[PDB]
C-alpha cells in the first residue's frame, strides 16, 4: 500500500506535463485498488490538453500496477 | 429542502459567464449547513488557470446567493 502509492506517484510524474502529484487517495478493495489522484499541470495548458495528460496518467498508472481497478485523474493549475 | 436548494445552485452557477452548465452536482447536510461539491462544463480552449477562474466565480456567486450553503467545491471539465 505505501507500495503502491509510491509506484503510483512514480509511474504519474514519468507522464509527460505532469508537475507533481497533489493528492492520492487510494483503498484496497480485496486484492483490487481504487484510487483517486489530482496531477499539477502547468496553469497555460488548455483544459483540452490538460484531460488528454489525466488520460495518459490514467493509463500510464493501470498499465504499471495492474491490480487497479479504478482511477479517476484530474488536474490543477500548479507552477514550476 | 434538498432538492428547491439544488436547483438553485444549478441556476446560480449558470448565470456565471464562462460555464457550460453543471455536469455533477452532489450536497450533503453537515449540520443545518450544506456542504456541496460541483462539476462545471467550460470551453475546452479555455487555459486550466481560465477555468480555475471561472469555478472561483461559480463559487462566490452560489455562495452568495445560497447562505445555507457551508462549503463549495467546484472543478471543471472541457465540454462542447
Amino acid at each position: 500500500m505505501e507500495a503502491v502509492q509510491n509506484r503510483i506517484v512514480e509511474a504519474a510524474e514519468r507522464v509527460p506535463g505532469v508537475r507533481g502529484v497533489i493528492h492520492l487517495r487510494a483503498r484496497y478493495v480485496g486484492q483490487d485498488i481504487w484510487a483517486d489522484m489530482i496531477i499539477g499541470v502547468d496553469p497555460e495548458n488548455t483544459v483540452e490538453q490538460a484531460h488528454e495528460i489525466c488520460e495518459a496518467v490514467q493509463a500510464a498508472v493501470c498499465g504499471k500496477i495492474r491490480r487497479i481497478e479504478s482511477l479517476h485523474v484530474s488536474a490543477e493549475a500548479r507552477e514550476i
